[PDB]
This record gives structure tokens, C-alpha cells and sequence, in this order.
């Protein structure tokens, strides 16, 4: 139908603008601590602590699928990210602490992505 046509070209909008809003996010981790999934080799004892891991590469994976229906399904994961460091690393840990900035500098670009969904619909 034309109107399941118009429902994908919505999705793949909103792709596009979480692609925009993903590269931003990313941008404030130059360390690239949160970039790929932590790894059970490396930790293997990590699904006993974390639950729902993730990272910026499995996010990209599900935005390049169109897997974010909307803005609110994206910020979920982004908060994965930072929810599941701040439980597993202490506070005195350069892990902890990229994950405040980060937190503290993606809140502006999500404030503003808010508002252009909101806004172009």
C-alpha cells in the first residue's frame, strides 16, 4: 500500500537524523571505551553482574536494520551504555567517569533531537 510506503520513508527519516544523533554521541567517548561490547573472554564474569550489555557497534547494527521505531527506543540502549558502567566500574575508575561525560555531554545533543522529531514529525 502507499500508505505502508509513507510508514518506511518515516522510518528511514528517522533513521537517518539517529545515525546523525549516534556519530554526535560517539563523538564525546574519544576514548572509545564504550565503542564495542565488553568481552567474556576478557571479563567472564560479566552476564552475572550486567543483564542488557551494550555498546555504540551493537546500536549501530540495529539502526543500520532500521531497529529504533522511535527516539525513545534509541535513548534506552544510549542509557544502557552508561547505566550498565556505572554499575559494574567504581567511582574512582577512568571507566566510571567516561561514562558521567559522556552521560552529561550526550544529554544537550539528545535534548536537541528531541525537539527535530518532535518537530519534522
Amino acid at each position: 500500500s502507499m500508505e505502508q510506503v509513507a510508514m518506511e520513508l518515516r522510518l528511514t527519516e528517522l533513521t537517518r537524523l539517529l545515525r546523525s544523533v549516534l556519530d554526535q554521541l560517539q563523538d564525546k567517548d574519544p576514548a572509545r571505551i564504550f565503542a564495542q561490547p565488553v568481552s567474556l573472554k576478557e571479563v567472564p564474569d560479566y552476564l552475572d553482574h550486567i543483564k542488557h550489555p551494550m555498546d555504540f557497534a551493537t546500536m549501530r547494527k540495529r539502526l543500520e536494520a532500521q531497529g529504533y521505531k522511535n527516539l525513545h527506543e534509541f535513548e534506552e540502549d544510549f542509557d544502557l551504555i552508561i547505566d550498565n558502567c556505572m554499575k559494574y566500574n567504581a567511582r574512582d575508575t577512568v571507566f566510571y567517569r567516561a561514562a558521567v561525560r559522556l552521560r552529561d555531554q550526550g544529554g544537550v545533543v539528545l535534548r536537541q533531537a528531541r525537539r527535530e522529531v518532535d518537530s519534522i514529525g
